[PDB]
């Protein structure tokens, strides 16, 4: 997250921190995800496409720090890693960038709600906030495009939804963005998601209900003029989610 503010897990209790084991046993951060139900975390396919093996991943819930445990956090194994079969990757635009991870602890249990662990509601089909609406994003991604390290403390910021016509414009992303995608950014391009934030949630208040409107997917650089963050439009993949869950 470029700009924005630091936060702890209680301000995004459905945020999931996903890591991967390497040969030798070293563990590195992979991407963010969102708990949509006790046993299910939704993320982005591009995060796992190069390493499809579910056994290599570890998922944490109620975790506020990148490399240090958070009191009360839960650790999970990935019982099933479901990627979207229609996934595609272009110059930058990832299509159908959505994935599902079925979590299971070593005790064979799913998530246990608490003050630091809760689920986020899915939107109604094809029901998104009006463009210009302010929503929030969360993640452990870079704080600066040139940074080498990722922040140790979770972060969040606010970005406004951009209309498809605006984003489809030449100056923006042209045709790289589709109806199954949502663009969002700061009117001053001061804050935005960045490398490491993929898979994370774009949450909007829709009719008094915090809703998982999008999933951090892609973008040209970070916090650059006319280059918004692009998000998987969740309200357009409900049938997919339904069946796979
Ligand atoms: N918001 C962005 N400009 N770029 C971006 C970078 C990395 C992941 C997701 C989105």
């Amino acid at each position: 997250i470029i700009g924005g503010e630091f936060t702890t897990i209680e301000n995004q209790p459905w945020f999931a921190a996903i890591y991967r084991r390497h040969r030798g046993g070293s563990v590195t951060y992979v991407c963010g995800g969102s708990l949509i139900s006790p046993c299910w975390v939704i993320s982005a396919t591009h995060c796992f496409i190069d390493y499809p093996k579910k056994e290599d991943y570890i998922v944490y819930l109620g975790r506020s720090r990148l490399n240090s445990n958070t009191q009360g956090e839960m650790k999970f194994e990935v019982e099933n890693l479901i990627l979207h079969k229609d996934y595609s990757a272009d110059t930058l635009a990832h299509h159908n960038d959505i994935a599902l991870l079925k979590i299971r602890s070593k005790e064979g249990r799913c998530a246990q709600p608490s003050r630091t662990i809760q689920t986020i509601a899915l939107p109604s089909m094809y029901n998104d906030p009006q463009f210009g609406t302010s929503c929030e994003i969360t993640g452990f991604g870079k704080e600066q495009s040139t940074d080498y390290l990722y922040p140790e403390q979770l972060k969040m910021t606010v970005v406004k939804l951009i209309s498809h016509r605006e984003c489809q414009q030449p100056h923006y992303y042209g045709s790289e963005v589709t109806t199954k995608m949502l663009c969002a950014a700061d009117p001053q391009w001061k804050t935005d998601s960045c490398q490491g934030d993929a898979g994370g949630p774009l949450v909007c208040s829709l009719q008094g209900r915090m809703t998982l409107t999008g999933i951090v997917s892609w973008g040209r650089g970070c916090a650059l003029k006319d280059k918004p963050g692009v998000y998987t439009r969740v309200s357009h993949f409900l049938p997919w989610i339904r069946s796979h869950t």
